[PDB]
């Protein structure tokens, strides 16, 4: 974007911006375009634009002012050529593989996908023909496999992953399939441009749930997909249908939250660790998920990637369900819900909270223990923290 | 909604309002909550909510406040059982198609389909195996065959229709189809829930672009489908997936715009009627289309399942596309651009204005003349307009 | 502003709009520019401003896009020179009195003010040493009298007035005043630009809450003053300093509510009308206030100098406190708090609703009775009104 | 507020959220409630209200639920019994002052007054027959002496002051006036109730404009006065009169801004710091002034009642108008405009700025120089805005 620009902070604030924003204005925020159209001056204009030769959005539903600046602020932070905007994480992955997977082609995902994520997947997509592989975010051999066995069209998963925060080698997945012309996506949400750049480690293209760090203030939903222009527009037009454009009024709130992404990151990228240590030292902790952690599987990974670890941490607690509940009901600042990433501290039983529909054995069919608990650490002090987890994990 | 309440307009206003929201509040306005989550006191309440002896939206996308009083009152206007509320009418009918129209299953649509929602049926859909029978508007044989032919999932189509308003006998259809197990689907979009009722006249799924006549302003984009709920839940399903979430900001300003939606509905019958006649007997008008004159081919079903005619009107003049342009440049109240439905007229000549990336011959495959303009009559004043479309032709 | 728009309707709609705004954009509505301050792009420039060579709002105390929009637009509507816009009513006439009104100045006011507004020119004013001679609305004789006792400075009322609707014979009071230098300011808001133009029959400063009509939608505060330049600046001035400055969002809310400002008052304007006849033949109904009916003191001036009479109407039912009340508890559709002029209806006992800390005694000091209705009809079906009203008008 | 809140930060975050909010939702944040009025739901309570047995904000110049949330926020935040919210910084001081001191009475004030507020007191007070005296911020002599000369009715001052960022020994003053019967009104703007506690250190009021730090994101403007009951509700009954209420959304945007506001401050802090002592040490560096700098005045003050410095620094640059503005039209990453304190940098030349309509004698005749710059430093990377700075300063 711009010579003096170098921090990530810095460019999170002015990206897309103090330059200029296609809006003229001597506004310093961008202002918020409540528009449902755009019009011309006259029909001759119209064609021109219609044949390519002036610049418009013409409808709502294909774009808007207010909303391409985060856009572009956005593709700086990932260092991208072009950024979408969807209504949701969800509707971005769902445009993502109905757009770039053909009819009957593969795909190869991880085991550790987000639930939805996952039936989407496993449901929709096979309407299409279109079947997927799914191995183990570490066992590169499996993919290494899969790769040659059938022709995947695209791999794709997240790092961190959900709820183990389980990490991939983007650099070396990305160099594998590319050798097989597939494509990757990583779902960098839990991870956030500034802890990790998925796109410069080779990644085709990064994929953010804007719902949770972006906007960090648990007030808005948003989907978001960067990557290489050639490859993001393909969705674009798909999106231009699926019509799961994004409000003004709800991109002006990320642009805004962005404005401190790094502030909040940074202050939550500690607070989790040093509490993450804290907790797999106490006693009544069984076990402590965190890429930051020398325990976690892939620590040597998130080391060689990352620069950070996220405000997430997962950890199951020395008792069952009843006592793991205990637990949080204790709790007194943190909310008990969904969600993660923003300036309020959340924490849910991932088996109750997003698997409460099965059974206790198809459960554990996916590591979902009755004390797994996962804490999204929001940025409130930290003393304050630990010491309402600590006065916690002691009423049981 | 109530007893005491038994016109339309009434309804609109206080519909899911005046006797109570589930947000419990001593304003008479409807609260806008801009929450990405919703928490619970402990761990207990979300059992009971997870094992349903609760309510609760828990996320975002799966449900709002300040959306569902929107959702219930159009509930009430259409008269129907439950409402969703997509991001964008694209959306919606986009959703209820994947939603219900199983793999390799067959629909049956009508000619005059929105230029999108047709793209849709005859590129993504066949993805699933799902192929589509096109029949005009009218041709109710064309239908009762392919009823009988092949095995109609579900009939869907827009009535009136776009751009020339052609109008489906809504009522027939429904009886023919339901005779076959067939499902119908009318997007009465341009009709409005206060001209026509669909749901009453039979019909199993009515589904409108908020964007337009619903909000009436021109600041923001929303879907909407109202029905039976064994049926719409289905949908709701499904969006709960594809995220196709509406934004509480958005929401409120459709509640807001819907406050005065017959008042605006109203005028613009009146306008767009009157209109249209002084455009028929004018001399360089060449054709009107518009269910309200007696010229049109539907008039007869037009006058028996509505009470109004919409706003919009078409109608072809008599010159070529240079001539045609020259008109439109001239008027000066109306804007130049895509949409309806507002407070603002606005103008278009589909031919360019969504159709131009199609070649002269191709275009005239639907219709689609270089003469043929799209007139949305705002709610200026009459007499001001009239001027205005006259002194405009008084150049040709 | 142009040529083709004549009718008022046609004005509020694209009043300072249509043809600029000054904020360039090819979208339909207004950006709502969410700013605390204006930029420059060198010193250079600001020079030129500050030495009034540039424009530019510089802080956003002093000015916004999103609000001189607003503002044009309602000039243009009482085709005034120039318009302000405060955070609400009482902040204009506050401003516009601390303004105008020299220390120890003279003024005269009517009797039948708004509670408020009273107080302030009761207990504030004569710190400033300003002293005020409050005559009765059609009593021209005092007026005569007092502008020639005294020096009056400034002629202030509100027409219709509050609640008992009383009007005042604008041209002519204006001729008076201005025979003796001072200054007339009418309080139009119950009246609205559209029922009649107080700057037009001579007054010098029309000003109006637009937290009523003109937002009409019961979700925003708003105060605004209209007339020439030389007088409205001299208030701006002063007005900088005060910080009362209006939020962008709700500055815009009001011209979408005044997007339909005509269609909401044609309509009150009538629903009134009809239900006050209805009321005063009404039995139970003692009396009833309303310049439209021929039974109202001033119904000559109203019917000369208006074009509407509002949509709200007082009456005194034939009970007492506890009965009037039981009156409105019956009610089912209109809700019981202050403020009217919203799509949605409202009632409430003025004796009680602003006047509870006074006694019986005190309270009937001005005309203040326990029987006294105030009802603001919204924009609801009239026989739903009605019913609703005569339902009952019996349960007494 | 809570127990387990001990942090400013974790404060600022859930203060007025976490344990309850008035307006019950399991939402997360707080809903914009946009009401311009509240209901009954009948005569029997809304007597109750208005007798004081319930409670209700009536009418929305009264209150607002959105609100009331900020207003104990930021009365935890200070430690104060109650907050109050007006429009812009400027109208609170102004109802404060009209407010509390009587007419004819006397007032003192330091002689580092910002602008406007001077000339409201230069030029509205005394009007009101209301005096005052004008001291310097350290000259305690002169205070002490006024306090015996005169009757002060109130002291009021800003710590740090604008633009040299001066210091008032707030507990002695505080002491001193109390002696006297005088009350003491701190502006902590430029501290925020993150580096300092007026309140705690004696002061009988602390107001800020929320426009600057609160806010922090240069997009809202807004008053806010906090103290204790007997005192502040005074205002508020004032306040209900010349009607200065905020807008709700603008409300919730300040509640949104502070959920971050530590992680703000802090940073900015230090920046400034940094930046502070590495101007002063710069040869084309004539003077900076900074309460964080040992070369400041007060710094044995500032360093006893504050615990940070704000992010504002200011400094005279070696050279002449032209030279200095040659020096700000340099820099890249500053806006150059008014205000301060969100996350965008600012810089300004206080001279031209605001004091360009002065003759360069009667600009001398209060610090202003040619040559002073104000930079607001942002929340940009340290090392980005120093490069910036410092590439700036070369040009000359
Ligand atoms: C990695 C990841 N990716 C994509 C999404 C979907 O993005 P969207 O929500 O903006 O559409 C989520 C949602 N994560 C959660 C939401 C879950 C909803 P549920 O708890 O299953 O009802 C969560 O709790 O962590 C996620 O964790
Ligand atoms: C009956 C009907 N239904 C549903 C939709 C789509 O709803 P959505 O836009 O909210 O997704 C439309 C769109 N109609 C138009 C919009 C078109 C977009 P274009 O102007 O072709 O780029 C139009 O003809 O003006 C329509 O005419
Ligand atoms: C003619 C008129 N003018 C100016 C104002 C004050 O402006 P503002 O409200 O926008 O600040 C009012 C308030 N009128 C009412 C509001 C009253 C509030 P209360 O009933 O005293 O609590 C009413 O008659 O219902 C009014 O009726
Ligand atoms: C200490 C202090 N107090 C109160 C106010 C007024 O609050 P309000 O702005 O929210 O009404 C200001 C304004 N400060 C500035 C605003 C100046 C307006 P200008 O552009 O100089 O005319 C500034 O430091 O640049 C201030 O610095």
């Amino acid at each position: 974007y711009a010579s003096f620009l170098n921090s990530d902070g810095s460019v999170a604030i002015h990206a897309g911006e103090r330059l200029g924003r296609g809006i003229v204005t001597d506004a310093i925020t961008t202002p918020v375009v409540n528009t449902s159209a755009y019009f011309f001056n006259k029909t001759s204009e119209l064609i021109d634009f219609k044949e390519k030769r002036r610049a418009s959005f013409e409808y709502g539903r294909y774009g808007n002012p207010t909303t391409v600046v985060l856009e572009e602020k956005i593709s700086a932070l990932e260092g991208a050529e072009s950024t979408l905007l969807m209504a949701s994480g969800m509707c971005a992955s769902t445009v993502m593989l109905l757009a770039l997977v053909p009819a009957g082609g593969h795909i190869v995902t991880t085991t550790d996908c987000y639930r939805k994520t996952r039936i989407f997947i496993e449901t929709i997509l096979p309407k299409m023909g279109i079947t997927a592989t799914v191995i183990d975010p570490a066992d590169v051999g499996a993919l290494e496999l899969a790769l040659n066995q059938k022709k995947v069209n695209l791999f794709f998963t997240e790092s961190p992953t959900n709820p183990f925060l389980r990490c991939v080698d983007i650099e070396l997945v990305s160099k594998l399939c590319h050798e097989k012309g597939a494509l990757v996506c990583i779902d960098g949400t839990f991870a956030t441009p500034l802890n990790q750049k998925a796109l410069a480690l080779g990644a085709d293209l990064v994929l953010h749930s804007a719902t949770k760090f972006l906007g960090g203030h648990n007030d808005v939903l948003a989907g978001c997909i960067s990557g290489p222009l050639k490859l993001v527009s393909e969705i674009r037009n798909l999106h231009h249908i699926l019509g799961g454009a994004l409000n003004p009024n709800a991109a002006y709130l990320i642009i805004r939250g962005m404005k401190t992404l790094h502030l909040r990151v940074q202050q939550q990228n500690s607070t989790a660790l040093r509490m993450a240590e804290i907790l797999e030292a106490h006693p009544k902790v069984r076990h402590v998920y965190y890429p930051g952690l020398q325990s976690h599987p892939e620590h040597h990974i998130a080391k060689k990637q990352m620069t950070g670890f996220g405000g997430a941490v997962s950890f199951e607690v020395d008792g069952d369900l009843l006592t793991t509940a205990k637990f949080v009901d204790a709790l007194k600042i943190p909310y008990i819900a969904p969600s993660f990433g923003g300036c309020e501290s959340i924490v849910d039983q991932p088996a109750i909270m997003s698997y409460w529909d099965l059974s206790q054995s198809d459960r554990a069919k996916y590591g979902i223990m009755d004390n797994l608990v996962r804490f999204s650490f929001g940025v409130e002090d930290f003393d304050d923290l630990k010491a309402d987890i600590l006065q916690a994990l002691d009423s049981i």
